[PDB]
């Protein structure tokens, strides 16, 4: 069908439509399950890359609430994004949490930090950097204000959410692919 969509269906509007914003933000965490595929299998961010229009920008939040190691997760995604790293600590970060499940401590993150190409000291002084602190602190201020409580998550238009619990997800090579489609109309529909 594609090029038409439906508030409820493809898309939701967010709880609370209001202010400027970041006009699109993306949250999951290592330790989601439906977040491995999007971004390992699906690769649902490549695909709507593909199709975004030039305002949105990628970006990826972390979250918390998932896993023990939820408050270790938030610390050393705040080393990533100040470098500039996520996307190149995804993949192989995502096969040592989900597919070969071998991080149970910060000493095991922190390695495939630096397998990717990061520094030894840039991990061991961010850590413990205003930078991480003040980065920390922007989810505890874009989850904690009762928004989103639960991942994968992706907004649009600062006023709408994606809805992957209603597509066509029978096929998957089809789910992604109007999946992106939905995104980038969301832009035109204010």
């Amino acid at each position: 069908s594609n090029a038409q969509i439906t508030d409820g269906k493809q898309y939701i509007t967010l709880d609370k439509p209001i202010a400027g914003e970041p006009q699109v933000l993306e949250f999951f965490s290592f330790y989601c399950p439906h977040c491995y595929q999007f971004e390992e299998v699906l690769h649902v961010s490549d695909n709507v890359r593909q199709k975004l229009p030039e305002g949105t920008k990628m970006t990826k939040y972390h979250v918390e609430f998932l896993g023990p190691l939820g408050k270790d997760l938030t610390q050393a995604w705040a080393v990533a994004i100040a470098l500039g790293v996520e996307d190149k600590i995804t993949a192989p970060m995502f096969e040592a949490v989900q597919k070969t499940q071998t991080v149970q401590s910060v000493a095991d993150i922190r390695k495939v930090f630096v397998d990717a190409g990061v520094k030894g000291e840039d991990y061991d002084a961010a850590w413990n950097s205003f930078v991480v602190k003040s980065l920390v602190a922007q989810q505890e201020k874009a989850a904690a204000d009762l928004q989103l409580q639960g991942v994968p998550a992706m907004y649009v238009n600062g006023k709408y959410q994606l809805n992957p619990q209603g597509m066509d997800t029978s096929n998957m090579d089809v789910f992604v692919a109007q999946y992106a489609d939905t995104v980038k109309q969301l832009v035109e529909k204010k």
